[PDB]
């Protein structure tokens, strides 16, 4: 019921270029909220502003009862950050990297040691506790960032494209951690993604973002209601690539997905490999 | 037809885990050669070994007439590296970042200044030459890494997923640079990718990689010949039929829940060979 994220006309300009054009939304406590959009939509810029790493041009943002602009240190203490810019030390082991982060936030003793091992067990890295992070996979390093961000018991976890670059097994396990954090620990998760399957499967609500704007917002089912119950693509709404969204070149038929909602709103798709290029 | 890259049973183990299981191939001079495979196939591990950034567990690799394992410094001087982890300083401008890399490799004077501006014009960043890299997008920073890797005139350019995370316009421009480097400058390009269109449109030859192994190797047309001329996915007219784990039926035909019909792509070759697709969003998950 309580709003743990409140954003009002959040804007970011890089010189004269508008990256984020005044986005607004709210996230309830214990919710998985996803920003779904393609590369270049303003997802990383938005998540950097919500986590205090980038100053907004204008607008307002409140995270966990605190003003992001006026109380960034109080906001940093209440949130977890897992971004593509890895801040792990390759020379230190997995356990050592998390002891460093734990002592920085004020934890210590046998209790900090137990917590680290528990969080390493939760992300399935307990067997690699005494192993250098230089010899770690991308998947392993991202699983270690999830465990590290949880040491200081944040209320909200911010994930910038959590499963980009990961194999299906690590990706499936990443979704289980997120799901378990929500359901078993009342955690709030704000994530950015261009994966329609990741947004449908995990998110309670989705904000579809395109060229710095929210172009649709609601539950995956409310968004899917904007398109038919059964869609056809043949090569009524004509698309730039030539096919028609309802003895030929290409015919496709399936149940609607959030990629079909993106095609319906913008005339193109979320993926890079799609016919748009 | 000189082989500028020769790889023989190149292996990489991380503890007891086998990331690359003994891969072999060769790349001709002036060729675009692509490693096509899904996330976790061993593409980044292979490209890090070929560029001297990661030591192999075993095997042999020769790049531009030099042994990768015994002459890494001579190999580094002859190749260009454009990977994910950038080395660009956000405080320095685009021109300044290029001047740093140029002076490190032994260049200087008016000639280095001209070559920087040329390379910035080639990647369409000349108008942002005196602009900080902190104020650059991802596409611009990747275009700057391409220009930076070319300062020391490498014979081979190594690209680890050149267009991942880019918009279609920057992606289309990235393909144009690669094509122009091969055709207009006799450049050899080794690239890793999980995009079936990128490998088809750019590569002369493709090595399909899956779980640390090369499972198919040839031109995109030789590989497409392994599947029908027209494929159907459904969940007398059937020439061949193959059931998939997800439940669908891969049918090869001549002239319900979900039906799809299109001409074969390298993703249909990957699904024919392995029973799963290249993308993350595919039904496999
Ligand atoms: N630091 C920056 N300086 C200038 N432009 C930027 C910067 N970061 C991103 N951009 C631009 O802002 C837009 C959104 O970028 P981004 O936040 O990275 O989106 P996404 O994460 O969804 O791919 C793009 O059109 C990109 O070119
Ligand atoms: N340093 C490492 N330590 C342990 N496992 C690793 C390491 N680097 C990569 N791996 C593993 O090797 C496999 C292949 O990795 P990678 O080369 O990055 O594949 P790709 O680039 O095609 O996605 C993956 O299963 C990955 O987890
Ligand atoms: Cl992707
Ligand atoms: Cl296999």
């Amino acid at each position: 019921m309580e709003d743990i994220i409140v954003v009002e006309n959040l804007v970011k300009k890089f010189g004269d270029f508008e990256a984020v054009k005044g986005v607004s939304f709210s996230v309830k406590k214990g919710e998985i909220f996803a920003f779904l959009g393609p590369n270049g939509a303003g997802k990383t810029t938005t998540i950097h502003m919500l986590t205090t790493l980038l100053k907004p041009t204008s607008g307002k943002a409140w995270v966990a009862g605190h003003d992001v602009l006026k109380e960034p240190r109080e906001v940093r203490r209440k949130i977890g950050i897992v971004f593509q810019d890895q801040s792990l030390d390759r020379e230190l082991t997995a356990y050592e990297n998390m002891y460093i982060h734990g002592k920085i936030y004020g934890y210590g003793g046998e209790k900090l040691k137990k917590r680290i091992l528990e969080l390493l067990e939760f992300v399935e890295l307990l067997e690699f506790k005494d192993k250098p992070v230089k010899t770690f996979s991308g998947g392993m390093a991202r699983r270690l960032e999830i465990a590290r961000s949880l040491i200081h018991e944040p209320e909200v976890l911010f994930l910038d494209e959590p499963t980009i670059g990961l194999d299906p097994h690590t990706r499936a396990h990443m979704w289980e951690y997120i799901s378990k954090m929500k359901k078993e620990h009342n955690m709030t998760i704000f994530l950015t993604t261009h994966y329609m399957d990741e947004a449908e499967q995990l998110a309670d609500r989705v904000a579809i973002i395109d060229h710095g704007k929210i172009i649709a917002l609601g539950t995956p089912t409310e968004l899917k209601r904007m398109v038919g119950k059964e869609i056809i693509y043949v090569r009524c709404r004509k698309l730039p690539d030539g096919r028609l969204e309802l003895k030929i070149e290409e015919i496709t038929y399936h149940k609607p997905t959030l990629n079909d909602v993106f095609l319906h709103l913008t005339g193109r798709e979320l993926r890079e490999e799609g016919p748009e290029n």
